[PDB]
């Protein structure tokens, strides 16, 4: 796989924008996050041809809402997803993770 980027990329979702560190998520399998397609391992922005690049639907598979947060059980792993079992290892951090403002993603 590409080298993995020591510096977080901005995730400019819908207007308020959110940047994800790696270095924070350098021991998760990229899989985890970089799901497959089509069982043809790839890498491609979230917002990649034929994926998750229109946030004017609000809901479906062509939406980067409901795989970013959806909590829920899900085709892959969403983020507020993992989280949540983490913060099953620091309740005190039920928010940093898992906050919707005043946050490491909604500052
Ligand atoms: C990272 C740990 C996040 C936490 C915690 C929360 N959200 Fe988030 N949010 C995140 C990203 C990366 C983005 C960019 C675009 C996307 O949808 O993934 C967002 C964006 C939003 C938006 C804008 C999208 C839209 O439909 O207009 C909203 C309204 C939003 N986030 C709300 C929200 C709430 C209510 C949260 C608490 C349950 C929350 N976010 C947590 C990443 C993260
Ligand atoms: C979630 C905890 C992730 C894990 C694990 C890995 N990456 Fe990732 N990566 C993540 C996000 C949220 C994004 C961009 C979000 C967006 O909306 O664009 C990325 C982006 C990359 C990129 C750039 C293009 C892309 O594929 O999106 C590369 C080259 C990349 N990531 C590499 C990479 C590798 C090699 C990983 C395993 C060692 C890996 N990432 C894990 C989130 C997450
Ligand atoms: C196009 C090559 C894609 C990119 C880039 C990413 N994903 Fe994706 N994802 C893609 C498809 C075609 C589908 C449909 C699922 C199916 O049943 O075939 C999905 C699905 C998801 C899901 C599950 C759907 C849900 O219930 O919300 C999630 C959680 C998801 N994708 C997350 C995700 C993230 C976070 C990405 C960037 C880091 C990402 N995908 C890139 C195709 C593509
Ligand atoms: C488990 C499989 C995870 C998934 C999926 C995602 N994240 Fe995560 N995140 C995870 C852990 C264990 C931690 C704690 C940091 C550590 O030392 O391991 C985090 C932390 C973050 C943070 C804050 C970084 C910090 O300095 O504490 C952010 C902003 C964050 N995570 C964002 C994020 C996003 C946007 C994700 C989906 C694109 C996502 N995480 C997935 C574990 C996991």
């Amino acid at each position: 796989a590409p080298a993995v980027p020591d510096k977080p990329v901005e995730v400019k979702g819908s207007q308020k924008t959110v940047m994800f560190p790696h270095a924070p998520h350098e021991k998760v399998e990229c899989v985890t996050c970089h799901h497959l397609v089509d069982g043809k391992e790839s890498y491609a922005k979230c917002g990649s041809s034929g994926c998750h690049d229109d946030l004017t639907a609000k809901k479906g598979e062509k939406s980067l809402y409901y795989v970013v947060h959806a909590r829920g059980e899900l085709k892959h792993t969403s983020c507020l997803a993992c989280h949540s079992k983490v913060v099953a290892e620091k309740p005190e951090l039920k928010k940093d993770l898992t906050g919707c403002a005043k946050s490491k993603c909604h500052p």
